[PDB]
């Protein structure tokens, strides 16, 4: 046909604006009256040359659709990954407690069996003692029935053996005892008692930790085992060869750098009366007397006179309510994910009690830092020990 | 039937050695100085013993067969009590096992939901993008095939192709990111789930209803016994029965608590003065009541809306460390078995906080006691509600 629907005249015109073929009348009185126009010939010539370029536009469009269908198929996997990571991480955290539970129940069930079997067999022993006795009394009744009708010489020797044997049985006979099994007492407090213990069980395994003697204040000696540090009363040859060496702080940091995750490590303080535990930022300065404040790179807990605890927070420290018994072991929890450094009185591993927690984004990495302090003319002689 | 050491007839019997001997043997030193008896008289004397001796034989034989019974019974009593233990741990430990299982299931169900929802979100936008691509590629095929065509059919194909591309370039957005809201699973998760577990340990909240017949005349109990307030109403001056409080504006519950474990929560809102706890049953309720355990009053009290006190045995009540958030619901744990009454800031059930706990043998029975305190001309008008 190649003609107009509305007018039936050859579509010899092309409208540059509406980009569609039109007929003569359409340009004259039609909706295409005032538009920018071209003859079909010049329009065919112009678009022959364009066609590689239009062909390229379509491919640019196809690329951009193919690019977007890529992003979605990647996302469609990231969903199953993120769900697995979540659904997996949950099971793992819960698994800590589930294990703790099964461990505790096993330990009790083993003490159940131990008392069961052990108290069990003492009875089966004394049971045999009574069956042999009854069986002996049974024969003695049988002899006594047959002896009533015996010759003089035979009756007499039987009755002596019988009455003299029954004599010995009566002194050898023990009175029965009542059943007394000592099983662990299971109270109303029980469900709480386990719950309290679960806290220690939530923590990650104690970080492998060893003092760095190459950071040690000269008066400080580190044990060969790498887990004991002491403040000696002897002359100290100072060494300013390394900026990591402590000169005025009387302290030492650990070998291990801490960069990500969650870590827990306990420190036995015993009856030491002045010390400070915590962590140091890596590039923080170690030379001179340092004010204990996080802005100086110091996340620090210190004890004075063995009775007053203080948290070296952002000049004056915060005096913590001293626990009812002086603590003999401190725990340090550290999580970069959550930006937290928690201190615990770990003297009783079954009942951990928090003392204080920093709650800020920490600059990673940090070094477990330990301030032994001066032996103070013989008084602060007690060592610092790493539980492990 | 004669003596071994020499052939002489045993017609002699020795009362001391209780053994037949021969004549020579009574003259021989082996049995010489002993008290002796003829064998005939000994046979006559022991014939009469035989009825009495037979009774002695069975007299002991009876008590031994009964004693093998008591011990044979103990062998099951041991296996039963051990089972009772092993069962008892299962239940208390299961109390956490169920909690943990359920929390996992709830999280597992929300994750699956978020998963499937994103599942169709992408597969939808995906399927649409492909259909665009399939038509977009189809258009390339038109553009190659038509390049050599006559003017009129070529041109209208170029219009039709470019006009479809017109619409497609409008309907589709840039790739855009993946948006999943999952609960954030941090290192802190195991800790929050642990705290939440605490409240789950407590027994089901006691059915408790205020007993209006104990009530101070100026307080009205409403809502099926679970609401009391002190209204500024016409108050009958007092009742006659000692069961009614006349001076303290207080009310006890109907229910008597005599044995076991009990947990009940009391919504206090921003009521600024109150006292919660328990009163011994026959302990006095008439007159000004001094708050001390020796008078049957175990009480945790709030004053000025900010200071909590523990009415322990002293002249002045004991000022508690008040938490940084005003408590809006108080919890009460009770065990006669362990002799404990525990107060908790139960404002947030996922994290109960201990407030104070008495640790003494409790007089049974006891009444949940509630001191509303005077309405103070409109200030302390707020009620006490029992959660359930
Ligand atoms: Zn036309
Ligand atoms: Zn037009
Ligand atoms: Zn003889
Ligand atoms: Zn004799």
């Amino acid at each position: 046909q190649g003609h107009c629907e509305e007018h039936l005249d050859p579509l010899s015109i092309y409208c540059e604006q509406d980009r569609a073929l039109v007929c003569g009348v359409c340009a004259s009185l039609g909706s295409h009256r005032g538009h920018r126009l071209l003859p079909a010939a010049e329009a065919h010539a112009r678009l022959k040359t364009q066609l590689p370029q239009q062909k390229l536009q379509l491919q640019e469009a196809c690329m951009r659709k193919e690019k977007s269908v890529a992003v979605l198929e990647h996302q469609l996997v990231e969903v199953e990954e993120t769900v697995r990571q979540f659904r997996g991480a949950v099971g793992e955290q819960l698994g800590k407690m589930r294990v703790f539970l099964a461990a505790l129940e096993g330990s009790l069930d083993r003490e159940a069996e131990r008392v069961r079997g052990e108290a069990g067999v003492a009875l089966r022993r004394e049971l045999g003692s009574l069956n042999s006795y009854l069986e002996q009394l049974r024969q003695m009744e049988k002899v006594l029935e047959e002896v009533a009708d015996k010759p003089q010489t035979e009756f007499l020797m039987k009755y002596c053996l019988v009455t003299s044997r029954l004599q010995k049985i009566l002194a050898e006979s023990p009175p029965p005892a009542r059943l007394d099994i000592q099983l662990p007492i299971i109270s109303d407090d029980f469900k709480f008692q386990v719950w309290r213990k679960m806290f220690r069980a939530l923590m990650p395994a104690l970080e492998e930790l060893t003092f760095d003697p190459s950071s040690a204040h000269p008066s400080l000696v580190v044990s060969s085992s790498g887990r004991r540090v002491e403040c000696s009363e002897q002359k100290a040859p100072p060494a300013g060869e390394d900026p990591r060496q402590f000169d005025k702080a009387v302290a030492v940091v650990a070998h291990q750098q801490l960069s990500e995750g969650e870590h827990y490590w306990e420190v036995d303080v015993g009856d030491k009366p002045r010390w400070a535990l915590g962590v140091i930022a890596a590039e923080a300065p170690r030379r001179g007397r340092l004010h204990a404040v996080p802005s100086q790179g110091l996340w620090l807990l210190g004890l004075r006179e063995g009775k007053i605890l203080e948290a070296h927070v952002e000049k004056e420290p915060r005096a913590l309510r001293s626990p009812e018994r002086r603590p003999t072991r401190i725990g340090l929890y550290l999580s970069f994910g959550d930006g937290v450094l928690s201190f615990y009185d770990a003297s009783d591993a079954d009942a951990l009690v928090p003392l204080f927690a920093f709650h800020e984004r920490l600059p990673r990495p940090v070094y477990p830092f330990f301030d032994v302090c001066w032996h103070d003319k013989g008084k602060n002689a007690q060592p610092l020990l790493l539980v492990g």
